[PDB]
């Protein structure tokens, strides 16, 4: 059999699992070793966007799971844990196993119970491991997959940062960025329509704030799984190139590629040496994916500029939209003084101000002065403070045709914006409203509700 | 040219053709041959699933269409008869033909009709097969798919078996297990939205007896086709790994990989080695095709466990569902029963027990008696009893809060299961109440189908 | 740092940009060069099929954009310009670019302004440039993309022929060969469901009289992209193989495969050795985008037949339908007569003509003969003559059940054709009414409308 080390000796090690994006440690380890290692399943609430919830279920608390990191030849003593708090059963499969489902028949794990099987890592590679309890789909579409590394023997080679990437698919009810907590929606996910692509379970999980970093001169190495359930990932870097691509513990290595394409439970090793500063965008390039619906993270690199080698300017909001900035805090905030009865005017500004990065900003400006003749203003607005409810319709259903603003004839088109979600509208306009000497006020998500039904 | 071995010699050699999932042996020759090959569209109602007719168009009497097995260097002189049943004309383009078309073109087969036109094979490999007839891609999404493998002039390197799997997205009108004989869906078939995902051209077609066969220590080679027409597909085995994949007649070949991505229209031999007894399963990662629409096919390997690589279990009914049992033939019977008027309540019993497994068995266990204050009882199931209109109420839109079953309260959450057809519920629902001392009776589709629509 | 082969030296070079399907020559250049490259975006209604207008974005006038050609380890001062009559602003990606968003902030460009920056072209290898102006997923799927090609210092192999083909996914409100004026469908882009799946931008920009050439015994490049924006491609050359395909710059480069997955913003450099006379078509093998969406492109190669490789005959419109023909230039014109109220019989007659190909001549015949007894006669038909209305009925709604035609007895089935539109049928009937000794008369897209409504 391949991974024929011996028995395990030494001690056993108790393995030491990380939460993404973090890594554990190389093994640094010579010998083959026992490996026991815990992994608790729990289902619980977490934000999947902006003032939206979604019940998660979880490996170790996290989407995707925590990492594990053993070495080919060891023996893994797997306990799986279900927290008495859990509703359902659950399970394992991981990739990488020699025998039938992976684990999935002797981890299966009710409420408050905890079951364990051993395995031998005969497999180097990157694997994913998933939930294989009925519903499958059901399952994993809930969070429940994550990352096992079985490094080969000798190591992988040093680096100077390692990262842990997972993308998913998700299915709420309601549409994209739709407040309040979101059901899985069945029909959705056996349709392969998702309302989110994400990595590590959350929009902006990885943008802004919460970026990965490097250096100019650095080595980053980044563990990318696809958890799906359904979707297969145009894994792309934009501003940059991958050194190498390695998936699963395959013998093939591709080197010096910038697209590469991960199957639905599929995961790869990629290789960046980080060459000039600024933000590269790790995407799905099904675009929809990566700019409509949440699949985007950021690796931002700090250094000096190269202008022999890039003569250009850090990403904004132009490219990156609302993920621009560090965070949208204030969409949370805003949704939460809703659901309370306490939504201010200084909520709703605070809100909109966070969504009119790029969606309202690459034609009006951050500043809201457009461009005389070509956009017309936001700032100081004539035609905005003249009819409050025509904004709501220009927003939603678009506007084309002369107009005058601030004593300029316009004469082009504004796209509808219908996927914007009422709140959205309501907090935008009322941003712009309290802003550039516009005459303040309010507008509601009913306002706009009451627009967008007639 | 490639494939530049000279002229044919020896005697011409009549093609055996195999059905899947068969191959033929290996043509064990060192001069190329004149190889005739003859194949014959029939279009005929077969199961997609139990209770489920669907007009087939085969090439050979089976999806996939019976395998052709060559050599690079030989003059194929290839016929295609239509047969006289026949409502559509049909013809062929074979993948690893140097021609325009494939042979679309001079194959052109009206009913009741012969076609022929020769072809060297130049170029080695596994490819694709498929009728090229307006409008193609309902030709394609009715069966009309296959494989050819044009060996290397030294013959594959030996194997214990050889097996045939090609996976295929189906288009009815009625939904997945909607019973009865259903029509090809266009409309579906165009957004790509399929509601079956299967290998070999049925749901079960390679699981339970009928499963493909090895032993722990021998080789398995298997040649996978995508027919398509739509999906791409996340190949993958559960609880093992490729030793090799090779696409088509290419010279790349990957090793040691788990999940590989075959396009549509394309094929791959890939190479398992059995090192553990249990169920090894095809998937396609795309997990709602291979858990919610039939993309699951079988290697059951037989012989000595070794605990010191895998201690665990083989895979029951928790990851397979309702295909870990042998056969689901018991629908078939009640479907055929319910056509016929003669629906029995032992008929709804023995379709129930069939469709119980891991749709309901998972939480409420193979022997209904659930988990204490954790999963609720269906076994002797006073809750049940006091309401079987409820029973139908709590399986289509499931079931959450506070409920007492036989004196002990529960609090969780049972999600809806409307996916599940009429005659679905109303077969499990009949084997509940006429289990485990439960009052019997039985509930009728037709019961179902007012509950579903208020 | 890659491409490191010192400061620019000679003179600096105007980049010569060509329009697809060309490409610019070699660099046939020792040295590394500045290279000074202008583009411009132009927003503009073109044919995305007969008689359906799209206001496509465009880099240069065309989709796919101008192609760029340089040298591994220039220096590339680029300048992006934005027509006056432009209403959004534009920006540009380039793969291959080392730095944040490929160029993106630094290219922002408003209507009638320019701007420039300057990048070294570290990378070797073929590769997607794009628009990056939010909503980026609008400004791609509106055609916004194109390819840039690094040479590796000593350059690229000669070859006989080199091609420019991109792949892209479109999404008009209005369904497939739906005329007028088509806005783009954001619900449909969001849901990656294309209305059209184009090479080239338009329905035939590579087929027929638009193919591409080449004669026996000669190489073919083609630098394939895939703009996307959603959509992978099953990339597949019909009746042939593909000698090599290599992946944007990377190392790996496969042989001999006839089907490749290029993902979406992915592009590949594949060779073509001609070795029989005929049309090799160029897929998407996802078959219904290839068949009913417009993903089908023309290598026509000339030269000597070689029986011995190849007897068979020519495609045609069995295979390929309606695009057998040079071109479908009476369709835009009878659609233009429609717009202006001078639909004439004969306008209408030549468009059917062309609509009838492969769609109904498959089973009817190109003569309307059909087949005694298999495909009743279209020919001097008394069942058509007898009930015009009928005739509307059977194209939308298909036939099946015993009929009689011309004296003999058919029992059959013609399967529903509602995807056609109103014009279609309309044509195609007038085209069979004033054809073969049909009582002449017409049929109008109002006169269809009203059968397909009851
Ligand atoms: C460029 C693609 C735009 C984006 C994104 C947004 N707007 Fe816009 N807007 C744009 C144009 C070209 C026009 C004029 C259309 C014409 O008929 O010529 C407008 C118009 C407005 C108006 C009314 C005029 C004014 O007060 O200046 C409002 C109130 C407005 N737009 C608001 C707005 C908001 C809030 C946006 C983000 C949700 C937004 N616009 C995006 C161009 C573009
Ligand atoms: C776990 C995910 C479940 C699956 C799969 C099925 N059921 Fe279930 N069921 C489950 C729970 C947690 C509950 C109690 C919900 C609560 O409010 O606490 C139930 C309840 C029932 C009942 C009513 C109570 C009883 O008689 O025990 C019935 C009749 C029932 N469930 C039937 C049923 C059938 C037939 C299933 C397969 C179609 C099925 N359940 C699946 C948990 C789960
Ligand atoms: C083969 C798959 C067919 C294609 C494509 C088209 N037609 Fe057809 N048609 C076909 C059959 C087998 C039948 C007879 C059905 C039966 O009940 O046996 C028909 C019938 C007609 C008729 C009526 C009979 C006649 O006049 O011959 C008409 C007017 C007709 N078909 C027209 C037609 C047109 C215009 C098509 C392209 C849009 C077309 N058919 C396609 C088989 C097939
Ligand atoms: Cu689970
Ligand atoms: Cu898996
Ligand atoms: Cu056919
Ligand atoms: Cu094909
Ligand atoms: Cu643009
Ligand atoms: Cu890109």
């Amino acid at each position: 059999l391949p991974g024929d080390f011996g028995p395990p000796r030494g001690e056993p090690i108790h393995a030491v699992l990380t939460s993404p994006p973090l890594v554990p440690p190389p093994v640094n380890r010579t010998y083959p070793a026992k490996v026991i290692v815990e992994l608790e399943v729990v289902e619980k609430e977490m934000q999947i966007s902006e003032g939206v919830s979604y019940t998660f279920w979880t490996f170790g608390g996290t989407v995707p799971g925590s990492f594990i990191r053993v070495r080919q030849g060891d023996t893994v003593e797997f306990h799986l844990k279900n927290h008495p708090s859990s509703k359902m059963p659950h399970n394992i499969d991981l990739h990488g196993v020699t025998g039938p489902g992976g684990g999935a028949a002797s981890s299966f794990t009710a409420p408050g119970h905890e079951s364990q099987f051993t395995f031998k890592a005969l497999n180097e590679g990157i694997y994913v491991y998933h939930c294989a309890t009925a519903p499958v789909g059901m399952h994993i579409a809930n969070g429940l997959y994550g990352l096992i590394l079985v490094e080969p023997p000798e190591g992988l080679p040093k680096v100077d940062h390692e990262y842990y990437v997972m993308q998913g698919d998700f299915y709420t009810a309601g549409k994209y960025r739709e407040k309040g907590l979101q059901p899985f929606d069945m029909e959705k996910a056996i349709d392969e329509r998702p309302s989110y692509v994400l990595f590590n379970g959350a929009e902006g999980a990885l943008t802004g704030d919460k970026a990965l970093h490097a250096k100019v001169g650095e080595t980053v190495r980044i563990f990318v799984g696809n958890g799906g359930p359904n979707l297969v990932s145009s894994f792309h870097v934009i501003g940059a190139i991958f050194d190498q691509v390695r998936y699963e513990g395959g013998t093939n290595v591709q080197k010096n590629v910038q697209t590469t394409l991960i199957p639905a439970g599929g995961a790869a090793v990629v290789k960046f040496t980080a060459r000039v500063p600024g933000s590269y965008v790790l995407v799905d390039h099904s675009i929809f994916r990566a700019f409509n619906k949440g699949a985007m993270a950021i690796l931002k690199i700090d250094g000096a500029e190269n202008k022999l080698v890039y003569s250009g300017k850090e990403l904004d909001s132009v490219y990156l939209g609302d993920r621009a900035a560090p965070n949208m805090s204030a969409v949370t905030k805003a949704t939460q003084a809703s659901v309370s009865g306490t939504l201010t005017v200084q909520d709703q500004v605070q809100a909109g101000r966070a969504l009119f990065a790029g969606t309202c900003s690459v034609c009006h400006q951050g500043n809201g002065a457009g461009l005389p003749g070509v956009f017309p203003p936001l700032a100081k607005s004539d035609f905005l403070a003249a009819d409050p409810k025509r904004a709501m319709n220009i927003v939603l259903h678009g506007l084309n045709g002369k107009i005058k603003v601030n004593g300029q004839e316009y004469d082009s088109v504004m796209p509808p914006m219908t996927q914007l979600n009422d709140d959205e509208v309501a907090n935008i306009l009322t941003y712009v409203l309290n802003s550039w000497d516009n005459p303040g006020g309010r507008v509601s998500a009913e306002d706009v509700k009451k627009v967008r039904a007639q």
